[PDB]
């Protein structure tokens, strides 16, 4: 029993984390294969930052240019690319601790974890969701450019973010590992409109299934609501709306607990109406909405 | 920017993690050098769990009856004790992996990572605190026995808890590395009380200071306070008294931030006297404990 935001152990990530230098830039890499990829703002000095022309700035650049360094050792850079935002610096050695992993673009609304670098070094390990809005509320300072996001299945390691960017109000930005931004952003120094971000409405009922199950059940009421009439309520509470196939991915909660997912959602309806009037759930006075339906199954079963 | 609750990475610890078997039991071990590490109980059935006579059951067992397993591989018993709640299974070879470290006893209100394991496999990590009451509230299910807490300075990892017990309130309990427990709990089936809890009001401020820095900042106010005053206000909320010693570890936040300690204090005590009238701090919509002085000054300094 007991309910924690749980993060995927970090091992797997440690092994590919290095440092790229260029110029006076410093940032973190990831190291796959023979291939070490980073944002390529690392290519960037101070004036560039408001708008660079990063093919042209890569052109400037050279093989050696790149310092690649994993942990004390240096990597040998034999070729560089630009795909999107991100660098991919081909290097002479395989990565003897590359795990088994795939690059993968994740929906908004899918949690991850996070290794948090600096100098290519771990600093840390966190979960987080990707917002609807394609922003993710991390824990970012200077020089974590380059930490990735990941889930991990058994022996294989998804990545599928890079950290780029935190715009003027303090979120975070980044890419999938294609370079791809999540979101309408750009690795420029600008203002940039992150749309209007909503709650993962799936997210927070599964966090309720978690609740019961794990004993906070005080929430639970006599009410149950329709698809269309808890949509109303979602809407008014800046909510994503319910659809049958976030209903479906609660199947299988529904059936641990036996909660109809109807009858969770006036439950939710009831706290969107009423608050919590001073009460938690599972250490939270909030409607928690970075577990998805899976994070919970699994965490509820002890997947290792 | 951006505040989370950041757990170490988990690799060195990772790298320790082995599966032991004594029967039928199966949990996990920690393996450092020549010595796997386990909770004692693992020697137990299930009539022996209400009152173990962990001595007479251990006298039954043998070096072979020790089944230990890293990975795929196979470990060979060559010596067994028992030291206070803990099994050390002398095996005969040293582990590869083994990081730098110490076995340390935390104090109560400290933090640490924990890498939550299920046959000698980890499947997450996650930060909390030794609670004042000496229990962790923590996310474990049947065979997570033996996972390790630990926290990471730089290249050394100081280990100080071990995973024993779910209490009959869902709360966890465990020892440190030489397997005294934390608190008055005994390795036994039985309802044991965990005392009075109280928050760690050393912490609450450092997190405040945190909030501070990151840009929350709605909660600081024009009035200040005495740590007398401010102790009458603790001792009504459940919080521990703040000493000067406590002062003193906020030295460094109240330097980079500017705020004297006791006008944070000042705060506090709002807070707790009127509330968060709906708001959030740093995403939260409670006073949140689990992050010590110097985990704020890590997190907010990149520290790696
Ligand atoms: C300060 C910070 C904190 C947390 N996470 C990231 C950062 C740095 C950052 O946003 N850099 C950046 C993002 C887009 C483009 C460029 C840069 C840097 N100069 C080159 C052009
Ligand atoms: C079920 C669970 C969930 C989370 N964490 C731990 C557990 C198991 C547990 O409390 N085991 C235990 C704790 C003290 C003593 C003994 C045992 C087992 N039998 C032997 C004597």
């Amino acid at each position: 029993s007991g309910f924690r935001k749980m993060a995927f152990p970090s091992g797997k990530v440690e092994g590919c984390m290095v440092q790229v230098t260029c110029g006076t830039t410093t940032l973190n890499g990831l190291w796959l294969d023979d291939v070490v990829y980073c944002p390529r703002h690392v290519i960037c000095t101070s004036e560039d930052m408001l708008n660079p022309n990063y093919e042209d700035l890569l052109i400037r650049k050279s093989n050696h240019n790149f310092l690649v360094q994993a942990g004390n050792v240096q990597l040998r850079v034999i070729g560089h690319s630009m795909q999107n935002c991100v660098l991919k610096l081909k290097v002479d050695t395989a990565n003897p601790k590359t795990p088994k992993y795939k690059f993968v673009r994740i929906q908004p609304g899918q949690t991850f974890s996070v290794l948090a670098c600096y100098n290519g070094s771990p600093s840390g390990v966190y979960q987080c969701a990707m917002r609807p809005n394609f922003t993710i509320k991390g824990s970012f300072l200077n020089g974590s450019c380059g930490s990735v996001g990941f889930n991990i299945d058994y022996d294989c390691v998804s990545f599928c973010y890079m950290h780029h960017m935190e715009l003027p109000t303090g979120v975070h930005a980044g890419t999938d590992l294609e370079g791809n931004f999540y979101g309408p952003f750009v690795d420029r120094q600008t203002a940039q409109a992150a749309g209007t971000d909503t709650t993962i409405t799936v997210n927070v009922l599964a966090w309720l299934y978690a609740a019961v199950i794990n004993g906070d059940r005080w929430f639970l009421n006599r009410f149950t609501t329709t698809l269309n009439d808890f949509n109303l309520v979602a809407m008014k509470y800046n909510y994503e709306p319910l659809t049958q196939d976030h209903v479906d991915i609660l199947g299988p909660l529904s059936a641990q607990t036996g909660i109809a997912v109807l009858d969770m959602c006036a439950s939710l309806k009831e706290l969107l109406q009423n608050g919590m009037n001073g009460r938690t759930i599972l250490g939270s006075a909030l409607l928690e909405d970075e577990f998805t339906p899976f994070d919970v199954v699994r965490q509820c079963s002890g997947v290792t």
